[PDB]
């Protein structure tokens, strides 16, 4: 047997919201995040655009002298993290400081230190490189420096899984306490690849839309003129706990995590298969992980990166799973308004799956001006829509063609 | 309820040698790995010698089309994992590809294609940044890639949690197959951080061995006159299968994984305790997990990185862990041959581990001419010391004070 997971606490930086109401308020107002890259020569690249966190004080959480030693996705991480802890109401004691773990990750990392540093590097040599490079670009570092800053003793790890890492990094944090190794686990990613690099990458892919003219409108999930995915900036942590842990400390519960999935497409470097079998797949290790049928299912909160293929194939992966239930749950790409934070894309839209359950509200997907062939299922097109969640999914599928499913539902 | 996991196939890329056999052969041997680095002009850096795969053929494993998209962390992981795979005699099929995953860590990843494509981004533009860099250098590829050549559906993840990154990710990979996630999971990690990022970044810590004129006495842990780590290249990749599974189809195996323990020092974001407090709260619970009496351990293969600090440490974890028994058991730091493969480190160290059950050798720490105040331990200096081995634990330490511990027995 297995012990039950509740969400205690959330913590978000978003191209919406500097935390996890003022995003959620963009969210449900259909507010895109999106807007031309500033402090940056973009000239040379084929898009200017993304979604950039507005007027973070890193000051808030770290001296100077400590912020300057870590990458902005480091200091996302550890803002969203500070707050999720904060929101929780959590008090770390001798008595349970083993007991309470984080995993917080990043799908790309370190992108602006190594840009910074390789200019050091290239004009002056190697000598010229910050001795805080290393330490301060690892992806293991938020939960490194979470830990060493409120005495975190239990487990303390990091995943790296492309545009899934939020997602499994929530997962895997819900079977530590599952299965006991943990109470409490701080859990969720980061990521701040605008950069030269992140925009530079995609870039050279084809991989992102190229709608300069019109940022807000670019992330149109499943409309047919959509042209990829709008690169964004941020970071969700929340407080993963045991429930008669939370019971016992008289916690605020937002929702249950019930159940988990993973697959792997084995298919392609970057692209899913047309039916997204491997979705499909992972979507039925979730509910089955979950107990559930899939005809209970509500609301999904999905990839919806808008790029032509991506798109389709959870179209059709969500048609094979749900069958004659597929038109009945709501299904929305919150990626319309924040753009897709990569490693943290699956933590955000985490704990916008759990509001979505406690203000019982699909969100809407924006820009969804003319569904593409075969997406006729209620994609909540334009504004959000009131409604009856008692299970809602979260759905992440991304490169090396790794899946994860999160299912929570309403507790009481 | 917990299934057992048993190790049927082991893969390696080491700078003792392009497979397992060759490796330990080099390890038994007392044969240093350690060399001036060719692939790249050092003379404006302070260390100029490290751990290199030599001759290394990624066309025994993969097209020269598909290699030259791969950063060399990827195809290092690549041919350990196409090793262990073959090493095992396990057959995918429609029957069992979704019950097998992948679980192959790195610390810095792809940072040689990162650096080379900065250098293209700052001196001519964007438009020269290769389409493959995000697929080729993002740290999760090793699993992605291998799932797509094997057709691999079950867990598709990736650690990342710096020097402790092969420990965690063999640990996280038992635990699945432990819970029923997987039935058979590659895990174990790899790694390519010598370029200017990676030699420069290490360097300007002042964390590198500057022996420049002497390479091969480098890497000294315990020794007097040590002065930091040697930086080494490299894989490891272990096939972990549950215990019933392997013997349903006649698996060799070489032994049991009994334990796994991890833990969070809390203390520093580089330096580990004085005491190793976290390192004794990882193994305690390692030895926890696996049943055991502390008395029952015969060698320990040590995280032994040849630092100050980080080698006393692990002498104070030890003797409080074991007490008395601390001077009966053997234990030893292959990075004294091999360097520090960083992520790749405990995914070596833990086939070295396995090698030393199978084989009932204590390998040497080479180059202990001098052990430093209380270094009063058998450390196996300088030559190899058959003996009763029946439990191997292997210790991983990393940056963010994260700590792994795996428990490995004989199997009958
Ligand atoms: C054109 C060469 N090939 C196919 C063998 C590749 O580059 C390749 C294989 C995988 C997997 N991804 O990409």
């Amino acid at each position: 047997s297995r012990r039950r997971v509740v969400i205690t606490g959330m913590g978000m930086l978003s191209p919406l919201g500097l935390d996890v109401p003022s995003s959620w308020e963009g969210i449900l107002a259909g507010r895109s995040g999106i807007a031309p890259i500033e402090h940056m020569d973009l000239s040379a690249y084929s898009t200017r655009f993304g979604g950039s966190v507005k007027g973070f004080n890193v000051e808030e959480y770290l001296s100077a002298k400590e912020a300057r030693k870590l990458d902005l996705f480091i200091q996302y991480g550890l803002a969203a993290s500070f707050q999720a802890v904060r929101d929780s109401g959590l008090e770390v004691t001798d008595a349970n400081r083993e007991r309470i773990g984080v995993s917080m990750g990043s799908g790309i990392g370190g992108l602006t230190n190594i840009e910074n540093n390789c200019r050091s590097l290239f004009e002056q040599g190697p000598r010229r490189i910050s001795p805080f490079f290393v330490p301060g670009s690892i992806i293991n570092m938020v939960s490194g420096f979470l830990s060493i800053h409120l005495g975190l003793q239990g487990p303390n790890y990091a995943l790296t899984t492309a545009q899934t890492t939020g997602t499994h990094s929530i997962g895997m944090a819900a079977r530590n306490i599952a299965y006991g190794e943990a109470d409490v686990m701080v859990a969720g990613g980061s990521e701040m690849a605008a950069c030269g690099l992140g925009l530079g990458g995609f870039g050279a892919a084809r991989a992102l839309s190229t709608r300069n003219d019109e940022p807000t409108r670019a992330s149109r999930p499943w409309d047919r003129d959509r042209d990829g995915f709008v690169l964004s900036d941020g970071s969700g942590a929340l407080v993963l706990e045991e429930l008669e842990h939370a019971r016992a400390r008289g916690a605020r519960i937002y929702a249950e995590l019930v159940g988990f999935g993973m697959s792997g497409d084995a298919f392609h470097m970057t692209a899913p298969p047309e039916d997204g079998a491997g979705a499909a797949r992972c979507m039925k290790n979730a509910l089955r992980d979950a107990g559930l049928d899939p005809r209970q299912v509500d609301y999904i909160n999905a990839h919806g990166t808008s790029t032509p293929a991506g798109d389709i194939a959870e179209i059709a992966a969500v048609k094979s799973v749900f069958g004659e239930h597929a038109h009945a749950l709501s299904m929305s790409s919150t990626k319309s308004m924040t753009g897709h934070l990569l490693g943290a894309a699956g933590a955000v839209e985490a704990i916008f799956s759990v509001l979505a359950l406690r203000d019982q509200v699909a969100p809407p997907t924006i820009n969804l001006d003319n569904p593409d062939e075969g997406c006729d299922l209620d994609l909540v097109a334009h504004e959000a829509k009131p409604r009856k969640i008692d299970v809602a999914l979260s759905n992440s599928f991304g490169f090396g063609g790794t899946n994860g499913t999160l299912v929570f539902r309403r507790f009481a």
